[PDB]
């Protein structure tokens, strides 16, 4: 019927899905690669996103995040990584999701979640957030804490994948 | 390919809130089941009967949405229904801490049910059944809350 209409979003049952997964990935962990794992399994498409310019100086740079973050990930059909720099919701207009991802770890930060839904709401009305618990095994697991860990010679090898964890060995003399 | 989700709740009775949500979900899967609790620990203000009624009403404009009663493990229910997907609204921090524990236990009984989170939109944020309930009790004005189908159904209620 597209000589009368185009079609709208909502009301009119199920619709193409492309979701985005935002972050910094620095790096990616067996945490983040649970949560596009089930994303993915649920969503047409998804893209990892990664941040080309946090405020805190990461220990990888974007080329390095992307290329380990693809490697991790490879095996999932419907994922493609991108590194990206500006908002989170011209990124997703820019690629035509309308789908956003978010890890939603601890109580600390769901008043700022909620808080970045509304933003996002406000500047991409099309722009569904949509929040995943991780899985409890990744549940105390971050980023910075693999990193701190690693750092003093603690083991990190059950949290990372076999390609992060060589490439962190490497950073860390 | 096919994906279909649960909305479980309560719904004493559905609200705004609730409709945003299943019409939010509704656009991103394939099909969407409201799950209705037909035996809340503490007792309804509108049976499951009445509960269902009012929220095919409200829902008959999805066409991917079905309202059903259940009175089963949730696992046993989506296993039933053949669903993959729980969908629940999230709106307080003090429910937050309480449904990820349930989400624990629902990955224990069933690994292939994945739980996903909706936050409610601004419009709707403070809203709940209970505080919707005890506002119309002491004849506030909640018009601006449900949809017409359960304003009526309350005032009759509540007279």
């Amino acid at each position: 019927m597209a000589s009368m209409t185009g079609g709208q979003q909502m009301g009119r049952g199920s619709m193409s899905t492309k979701a985005i997964y935002p972050g910094t990935f620095d790096p990616i962990t067996n945490g983040h690669i649970d949560i596009i794992t089930r994303a993915a399994s649920m969503f047409d498409r998804v893209i990892l996103a990664i941040a080309a310019s946090p405020s805190k100086k990461p220990m990888f740079d974007l080329e390095e995040r992307v290329a380990l973050a693809t490697t991790a990930l490879q095996h999932l059909p419907n994922v493609e990584v991108m590194g990206f720099s500006d908002l989170m919701a011209n990124f997703a207009r820019a690629q035509q999701a309308n789908i956003l991802i978010r890890g939603l770890r601890a109580v600390a930060d769901f008043e700022y979640e909620m808080q970045l839904a509304h933003m996002n709401r406000h500047l991409m009305p099309e722009l569904e957030s949509v929040f995943l618990m991780p899985s409890k095994e990744w549940s105390f697991i971050s980023s910075s804490l693999v990193k701190e860990v690693a750092r003093h010679a603690g083991d990190v090898t059950h949290f990372l994948p076999a390609n992060v964890h060589q490439a962190l060995m490497e950073k860390l003399k």
